[PDB]
C-alpha cells in the first residue's frame, strides 16, 4: 500500500486509454504482465473487475482501482515467494509448497491435475495469471464446499442434482 | 443417413475452405447455424470436433465429417420436436420436455440453472448451439457421477478432494 494517490491516479490516467473515467477488463488486462509475452488470462482479469467492480458497470473506477492494484501487488508477491529456483513459473513442487502455505491439505497427485487444468502453456509450469486463476477457483469451490460440509470434516453426501449444481457453480 | 456420398463430399468441399482435406474447428463454426444470426457456440464446435476426429489432427476429414453431419442432423431432429410452440429457442418448459424424454428426473428449479449457465443470449431461450452444450456437458458429467455412484442410487459421499478432482472435469 505505499504509493501516493498522486502516483496511482498517473497509473490510473495511463492504463485507462479512452479517458472514461472507468477501467474496462481490456484495458486491465493491456497494464498486466504474466511474464510470458501473452496477453494476461482474460478470465482472470474479469474475475478481478468484478471484484472490485461494486456499482455493476463491467469496469473500476479511481478508488476501486487503488484496491486492484494492491490486490496484484499482494498476489505478485506471493508468487515470488514461492517461486523458489526463481524461473518466472510455478511448478508442481512450488505450488505444493504455495498451497501448503495457504493452509491446502492436498495429496500429492492432485496438484497435476491443478496444473494441467490452469495452465495454459501447457508446459506443467505456471505463469502468474493462471496461478491467480488457479488460486481464485480453489477458494470458490473451498466455500462452496464448506456450504454443504456442516461438520466441516471433509466429507460431504450429495444426490446427483445436489452435485450438478455444485459443478455449476462455477 | 439419407443422403448420398457424392452430397456429403460437395458439403465437405464447401465448408473445407482452404481446401487442406481436413475441416478445422474454423471452418466447421462457419457451416453450423445457431439459427440466432451469432457465431456456433465454439466450444460445442470444439466438443464435436474431437469427438470426431481420431487422428488427433484437430479436425475432421471426409469419413469422419460424415459422422459430424449426420450427429448436426439428428440434434436438429431433436431440437424441434421438443421446441413445441415453434420459436426456435427452447424455454424452460420445453427444456423440461427434452431432458425428461432424455430419460432425466430433475426438479423444476434445476432447470433455471441450467438455462443461466448455458444461454449466452440471456433472455432465458436457449439456441440450438447452447442446447447441444447444455447436453453434451450433462451426459458428459452423469458419466462422472456414475463411476462414483457404486449402487445408482443417486447419492454419493464424496470428500473435499474427490470433490474438487471431479468438479475439475
Ligand atoms: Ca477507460
Ligand atoms: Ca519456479
Ligand atoms: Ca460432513
Ligand atoms: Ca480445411
Ligand atoms: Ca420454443
Ligand atoms: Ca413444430
Ligand atoms: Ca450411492
Amino acid at each position: 500500500a505505499l504509493p501516493d494517490q498522486s502516483f496511482l491516479w498517473n497509473v490510473f490516467q495511463r492504463v485507462d486509454k479512452d479517458r472514461s473515467g472507468v477501467i474496462s477488463d481490456t484495458e486491465l488486462q493491456q497494464a498486466l504482465s504474466n511474464g510470458t509475452w501473452t496477453p494476461f488470462n482474460p478470465v482472470t482479469v474479469r474475475s478481478i473487475i468484478s471484484m472490485f467492480d461494486r456499482e455493476n458497470k463491467a469496469g473500476v473506477n479511481f478508488s476501486e482501482f487503488t484496491g486492484v492494484w494492491k490486490y496484484i501487488t499482494d498476489w505478485q508477491n506471493v508468487f515470488r515467494t514461492y517461486d523458489r529456483d526463481n524461473s518466472g513459473m510455478i511448478d508442481k513442487n512450488e505450488l505444493k509448497q504455495a498451497l501448503s502455505g495457504f493452509g491446502y491439505r492436498l495429496s500429492d497427485q492432485f496438484h497435476d491435475i491443478l496444473i494441467r487444468k490452469f495452465d495454459r502453456q501447457g508446459r506443467g509450469q505456471i505463469a502468474f495469471d493462471d496461478f491467480i486463476q488457479g488460486c481464485i477457483v480453489l477458494q470458490r469451490l473451498t466455500d462452496i464446499f464448506r456450504r454443504y460440509d456442516t461438520d466441516q470434516d471433509g466429507w460431504i453426501q450429495v444426490s446427483y442434482e445436489q452435485y450438478l449444481s455444485m459443478v455449476f457453480s462455477i
